[PDB]
DNA sequence: CCGACCGCGCATCAGC
DNA sequence: GCTGATGCGC
DNA sequence: GTCGG
C-alpha cells in the first residue's frame, strides 16, 4: 500500500465517473492513473512528482496535492454526501444493476437494498440473483477454496469427456491469494476456428449441485453462481468455451488483468497488430503456440501471469 | 486545442 | 411476435 | 482526464 491513499482516491473517482457521470473514458482515465501510480516504487510527496507519470496530468496532480495536504478530497466529500450520487453508486454494487438501471431506480425512489426487495417485480432474472447473493458476491474467495473449486470442476469435466481441458484463469492463474470469482477456460478437440459442448459441461456441474444459478448462457459463454458442498458462500463463476487452436489468445485474455489486457491490446495496435481473445492479426490470424509467442509479435517482453496484475 | 481512448458474449425491451 | 439498440459484464 | 498529433 505504498501510495494506497492516492490510488484508493483515484479508484473512487473512477467509480463515480462510471456509475454516476456515465463517462467511461474518465473512468478509464482514473484507473490508468491509479494503475500507473500503483507501480511507482517511490512514496509520492507531491502532485508534481506524480505528474511525471504518463496517465497522470494536471487535474489529477492538483487532486493529489489536496489529498496530501488536507488528507481528503473535497470533490469526494461532496459526492459521498449527495443523495442521488451515493444512492446510484450503491445500487451498482448489485450484479445486473449498472449505471443506467441504478439511475432509473433512484429516479423512482428505489435507493436501498430494502427497496429492491420490495420491488422484485422490477428486476430481471440477473438482478434478482445479484440481490439474492448481494452479500456473498462481495466476499472474496480464499485460494484454498479456489483449489477445491478447481478440483470439482476439472474432475466433473473429465466425467463428461476426457478430451475436455479446463483451465482456471483470472486472478487465480495470476497467483492471487484470494479471488473475486472463478474463471474457467474450456476447450475440446471437436471445436476449432473451423466449425451443445458447453451445455454438457454446465448440465453436469448442475447435477452435482456445484452450479446453483444461471445469469447468462450461450454457446461459448456461461455466467452463473457456484458453491462448494457443505455452509460456504455462493460464488460467481464464468466459463468460456474457446476454439482449441486459439487456447493461448484465449488464456491470455482470460488471465488478465483487465487493465493489462487494455494496455497490451493498445500497444498491440501501435506495433501494427490487433488482439482479441481469439487471434492476433496484422489481416489473417498469425500462428500462435504459446502466450509468449504473443509477447514476441508485439515487441513487449514476456511476463509471467503473476506479473500481469495491472 | 482537439478528440481517440481494446475487444467481445448474452439478455432485455422500446418501438414497431 | 420480432429485432435493433441498449445495457451489463468478462 | 489525459496525451499525442
Ligand atoms: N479486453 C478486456 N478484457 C477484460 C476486461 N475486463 C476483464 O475482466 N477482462 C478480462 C481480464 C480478466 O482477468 C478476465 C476475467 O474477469 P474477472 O472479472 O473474473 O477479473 P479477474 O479474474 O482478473 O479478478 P477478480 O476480481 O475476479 O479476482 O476478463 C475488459 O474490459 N476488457
Ligand atoms: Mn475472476
Ligand atoms: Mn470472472
Ligand atoms: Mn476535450
Ligand atoms: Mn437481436
Ligand atoms: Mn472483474
Ligand atoms: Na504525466
Ligand atoms: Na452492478
Amino acid at each position: 500500500t505504498l501510495n494506497g491513499g492516492i490510488t484508493d482516491m483515484l479508484t473512487e473517482l473512477a467509480n463515480f465517473e462510471k456509475n454516476v457521470s456515465q463517462a467511461i473514458h474518465k473512468y478509464n482515465a482514473y484507473r490508468k492513473a491509479a494503475s500507473v501510480i500503483a507501480k511507482y516504487p517511490h512514496k509520492i510527496k507531491s502532485g508534481a512528482e506524480a505528474k511525471k507519470l504518463p496517465g497522470v496530468g494536471t487535474k489529477i496532480a492538483e487532486k493529489i496535492d489536496e489529498f496530501l495536504a488536507t488528507g481528503k478530497l473535497r470533490k469526494l466529500e461532496k459526492i459521498r454526501q449527495d443523495d442521488t450520487s451515493s444512492s446510484i453508486n450503491f445500487l451498482t454494487r448489485v450484479s445486473g444493476i449498472g449505471p443506467s438501471a441504478a439511475r432509473k431506480f433512484v429516479d423512482e425512489g428505489i435507493k436501498t437494498l430494502e427497496d429492491l426487495r420490495k420491488n422484485e417485480d422490477k428486476l430481471n432474472h440477473h438482478q434478482r440473483i445479484g440481490l439474492k447473493y448481494f452479500g456473498d458476491f462481495e466476499k472474496r474467495i480464499p485460494r484454498e477454496e479456489m483449489l477445491q473449486m478447481q478440483d470439482i470442476v476439472l474432475n466433473e469435466v473429465k466425467k463428461v469427456d476426457s478430451e475436455y481441458i479446463a483451465t482456471v484463469c483470472g486472478s487465480f492463474r495470476r497467483g492471487a491469494e484470494s479471488s473475486g470469482d472463478m474463471d474457467v477456460l474450456l476447450t475440446h478437440p471437436s471445436f476449432t476456428s473451423e466449425s451443445k459442448l458447453l451445455h454438457q459441461v454446465v448440465e453436469q456441474l448442475q447435477k452435482v449441485h456445484f452450479i446453483t444459478d444461471t445469469l447468462s448462457k450461450g454457446e461459448t459463454k456461461f455466467m452463473g453462481v457456484c458453491q462448494l458442498p457443505s455452509e460456504y458462500p455462493h460464488r460467481r463463476i464464468d466459463i468460456r468455451l474457446i476454439p482449441k487452436d486459439q487456447y493461448y489468445c484465449g488464456v491470455l485474455y482470460f488471465t488478465g488483468s483487465d487493465i493489462f489486457n487494455k494496455n497490451m491490446r493498445a500497444h498491440a495496435l501501435e506495433k501494427g497488430f490487433t488482439i482479441n481473445e481469439y487471434t492476433i492479426r496484422p489481416g489473417e490470424p498469425l500462428p500462435v503456440d504459446s502466450e509468449k509467442d504473443i509477447f514476441d509479435y508485439i515487441q513487449w517482453k514476456y511476463r509471467e501471469p503473476k506479473d500481469r496484475s495491472e
